[PDB]
């Protein structure tokens, strides 16, 4: 599909068995979702940007679909204030800028 | 043209007269700037962030020109950890995400 930035780009996301909302995120080196509960071992690490830094912790290797597509990859799961799918998974679905 | 996720999605953008180097970002509704010297008023703004909000200056009717492409809109000046061009000013040269 197309996403135009005349809005936020929200799509449906499934991971853990659950369906969550998220946004399409280039800046976005990481993925980032709000607390939950995942799979496996983790280990803490500090995102940060406007507005200081936040702790989060990382989950590698986690499945994942964003618009039906499957994709694998590295989660941080941690207080952010919304869900942020970023370039890490960005690039397994084929997703491009374009102008 | 198309831009890949793979590493970040870095751009040259002119504004002032002056190159810097920006990050397009789908994540942002803003852009933002690193601190400088722009023309004219500016009024308040807050903006929230992955650490949360922050407040920064708004600069309207600014020009600036990204990846060649001309552009004439608000621009935020603050501390941001990178110059980011947002939603605002992607929509203006025509920018959109696809997979
Ligand atoms: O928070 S920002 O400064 C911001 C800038 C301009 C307008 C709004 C915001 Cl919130 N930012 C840019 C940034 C930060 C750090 C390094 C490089 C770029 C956002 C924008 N998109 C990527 C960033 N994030 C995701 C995000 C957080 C909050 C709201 C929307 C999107 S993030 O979490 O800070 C993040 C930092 C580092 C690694 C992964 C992630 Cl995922
Ligand atoms: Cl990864
Ligand atoms: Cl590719
Ligand atoms: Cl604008």
């Amino acid at each position: 599909p197309q996403i135009t930035l005349w809005q936020r780009p929200l799509v449906t996301i499934k991971i853990g068995g659950q369906l969550k909302e998220a946004l399409l995120d280039t800046g976005a080196d990481d993925t980032v979702l709000e607390e939950m509960s995942l799979p496996g071992r983790w280990k803490p690490k500090m995102i940060g940007g406007i507005g200081g830094f936040i702790k989060v912790r990382q989950y590698d290797q986690i499945l994942i679909e964003i618009c039906g597509h499957k994709a694998i990859g590295t989660v941080l799961v941690g207080p952010t204030p919304v869900n942020i799918i970023g370039r890490n998974l960005l690039t397994q679905i084929g997703c491009t800028l374009n102008f």
